[PDB]
């Protein structure tokens, strides 16, 4: 019941007490680990309500005060006459911070508390939604500086009336399936384009074409927009040794900006809360780049190299990997856009682990997400031993709202 | 029940049904995952339920289940229990028993050679002196001058817990650690204690940075005594690099012979504690953890000053740089040697086929994420993007303690 953490690398151990207050449920039994796996009413809503206010007024201090009293007071009110309720200006950004500061997946928490949140909630149609976006684009994206920021969309009522981006993340590439055969652009998106294309969008059919973002207001059959064009910022992909480097003809984004989670706070749902940092390089160069179902370069860089291709054992994947991760760090780096790259991450996030060891008594890590999809075991993170549970506020996982939508 | 996993660059999708099979707890509940935690006397009473489903399970392989000689093996088992309390394996179903413990070992990844398994019986076994005897017979013919081959020695089971075998080794070959008297270490890191011990017990130390340990033998819960494994049959190979001819003059070498002995091999609720197995190295074994771990040999920096790289910024990459280059080195030195070794693509590959065929035939297979996916170049592998079910299924390798915290000793 209170549990140990050891780094096998540092010897440090650490005492978790903060799983206890775990309220979800793992996916995992005593018969069985499933820590690999990806996807593993009034009555309801008041205990949730209760929970989240009682861990909002501990955190300033006030619980058991009289303002402590009244507002679940108000809110329990609220719940039983309107079924529902709303949060304080106050309570929502602290919702948000902590969605991120428990996000288990997420080793870019030491930054949760500076978080800006853009409070949309007066939204109501899918031009206003379209015109908040391009506001966190703008703002987030701060002309390469990066600044961490969510949008927080009306929440759900009656489920028939959902806020939804149908888009994964604000900005993508577009996917295109070939009477070649071949796929055309980013494979991973080859479904969510042709929705677009069938619900309008003239798409220039080419292997890095932004997609324009499908939003959904109110329950409503989602709209088509283009982001301008001046908003996404985007970087050419060129290596500081390799000058036939920039010859593949490679860019990607500035803006990581997830945009098909769900926000829990308190028990309310958000389910359209896109939110954004900034990239940690093998997410671009590793998984975008080398992915076997994504632009899968690998062997097209192995070329230009001229390495040994015979033998699997000659070690060219790892070769050109490492290449493809240099190129991307530092066209990010030349043209002064925030990047990390995965040692400083994970430098940082054990650090991170440290402070929430010793000031909230733990830090729920998925191990498998946390280190790194190259060169994991000289990365601190994979020495660190890490539980994985799930608090609340949370960013939770849903489904694509093309199988849900009623036309 | 079924439970599907899902491999997300392939979208094939398997179903397991052995899970349903699993008694032994995870560490895991519905509202924590230990999945990265590293490690998470005996009556009759727990006893002729274990032996009796390991004896189904034996009976069901060779196609006999319900047989006059399964039944007649059963009663034989459960009247040698409540006799003597304990009881003892055929052969065939000792034999049986170590590859199934393999074939369920979730942290391995070269399982697809499961079923060949060279199984020696130590079982006859009484003194130290002759576990060092089978001890060397076993990396003779493991080694087989570079033709790797797998092979387990069984020494004699549990009794009552005072009259234990165990080879106090880690691995039966293994470098000496030394930390100096300035703080740093000379040698492995990972064997200083054990290093330790042994010049306690009388081992005279060469003091280099690669001195094979002696093995310390444990015989029928008796104090352990020292053996130097013969020179001759230790197998190394010198660590020098196809294109870097800088890369030999760091005095790099390791040993051909993986070598796990400090493992507990559970078969029919019976506790074999000395139990030293062997396959071959698969090259990030040494490359990656052996030598770049920061607790180990730690060759990173030395490396990268060799190679030059710019090393004022991390994101230069210079660690991953120098990390491939030694990987590189360890795969060309095994292979020009002719010693069996396996790099990390080869093997997840052949893990991902094992894979899908025991889902096939066997209904699952139980597999650990965490330690399958290579420490370098994870996601480059088929195995980073393949979904894993971990449970655990007897016969079974089990840790144990080290055997200087529970050791009495006579004097
Ligand atoms: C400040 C820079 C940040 C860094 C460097 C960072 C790092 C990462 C990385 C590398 C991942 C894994 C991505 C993947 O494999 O697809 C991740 C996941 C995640 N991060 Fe962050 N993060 C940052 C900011 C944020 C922000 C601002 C939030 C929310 C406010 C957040 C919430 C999440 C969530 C919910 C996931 C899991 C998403 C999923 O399951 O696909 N992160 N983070
Ligand atoms: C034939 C070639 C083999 C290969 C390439 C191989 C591959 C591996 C690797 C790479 C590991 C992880 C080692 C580590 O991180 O320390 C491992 C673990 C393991 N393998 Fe194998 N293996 C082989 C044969 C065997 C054999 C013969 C057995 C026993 C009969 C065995 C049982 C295990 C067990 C029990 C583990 C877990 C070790 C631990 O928890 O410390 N493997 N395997
Ligand atoms: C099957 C496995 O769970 C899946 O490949 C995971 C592994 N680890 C990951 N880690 C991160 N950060 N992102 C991912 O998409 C994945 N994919
Ligand atoms: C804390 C973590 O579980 C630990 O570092 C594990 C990670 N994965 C591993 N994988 C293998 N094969 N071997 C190991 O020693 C480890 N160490
Ligand atoms: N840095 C972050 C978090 O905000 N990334 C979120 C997912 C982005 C995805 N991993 C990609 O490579 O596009
Ligand atoms: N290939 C195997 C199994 O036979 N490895 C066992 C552990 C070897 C350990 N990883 C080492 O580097 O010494
Ligand atoms: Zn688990």
């Amino acid at each position: 019941r209170f549990l140990k953490v050891k780094n096998w690398e540092t010897d440090v151990v650490l005492t978790d007490t903060l799983h206890l207050k775990s309220t979800l449920e793992t996916g995992c039994t005593e018969h069985i680990c499933m820590g690999s796996i990806m996807l593993p009413t009034k009555d309801q809503l008041f205990p949730l309500a209760k929970e989240f206010l009682d861990q909002y007024y501990s955190s300033i201090k006030r619980f058991g005060s009289k303002a402590h009293m009244d507002r679940l007071e108000e809110v329990n009110k609220e719940i039983e006459s309107t079924s529902t309720y709303q949060l304080k200006d106050t309570e929502l950004i602290y919702g948000a911070k902590h969605a991120w500061r428990n996000a288990s997946r997420c080793v870019g928490r030491i930054q949760w508390s500076k978080l800006q949140v853009f409070d949309a909630r007066d939204c109501t149609t899918a031009h206003g939604m379209f015109n908040y976006i391009c506001n966190h684009v703008k703002y987030a994206t701060n002309k390469g500086n990066l600044r961490s920021a969510i949008t927080i969309f009306p929440q759900r009522t009656d489920g028939k009336h959902d806020f939804r981006v149908w888009n994964s993340q604000l900005i993508r590439y577009a996917g295109y399936k070939q009477p070649d055969g071949s796929t055309l652009g980013d494979p991973a998106n080859v479904q969510f384009t042709e929705i677009c294309i069938q619900q309008g969008w003239k798409a220039p059919r080419g292997r890095f074409d932004v997609l324009p973002l499908l939003l959904q207001a109110n329950g409503n059959d989602p709209e088509l927009f283009q982001i301008p064009p001046e908003l996404v910022l985007e970087v050419p992909i060129r290596h500081p040794k390799f000058d036939w480097f920039k010859d593949l003809g490679l860019k990607w984004y500035g803006l990581p900006a997830v945009s098909n989670m769900l926000l829990e706070i308190g028990g309310l749902e958000f389910s359209a809360c896109p939110f954004s940092g900034w990239y940690m390089g093998t997410e671009i160069g590793v998984r975008d780049y080398c992915d076997n179902s994504r632009y899968n370069i690998l062997e097209e860089v192995a070329k230009k190299m001229d390495l040994d291709m015979r033998k699997t054992s000659s070690l060219w994947k790892d070769q050109a990997l490492v290449e493809i991760n240099i190129a991307v760090l530092y066209s990010f780096q030349s043209d002064k856009v925030t990047i990390v790259d995965h040692h400083s991450a994970t430098e940082s996030f054990i650090k991170h682990m440290e402070n929430e060891y010793r000031c909230r008594g733990g830090c729920p890590a998925d191990w498998v997400w946390i280190v790194p999809p190259m060169s994991g075991s000289i990365t601190p993170v994979f020495h660190q031993e890490m539980l994985n549970y799930r608090l609340t506020p949370s960013f939770e996982y849903q489904p694509d709202p093309w199988n849900t939508h009623v036309w």
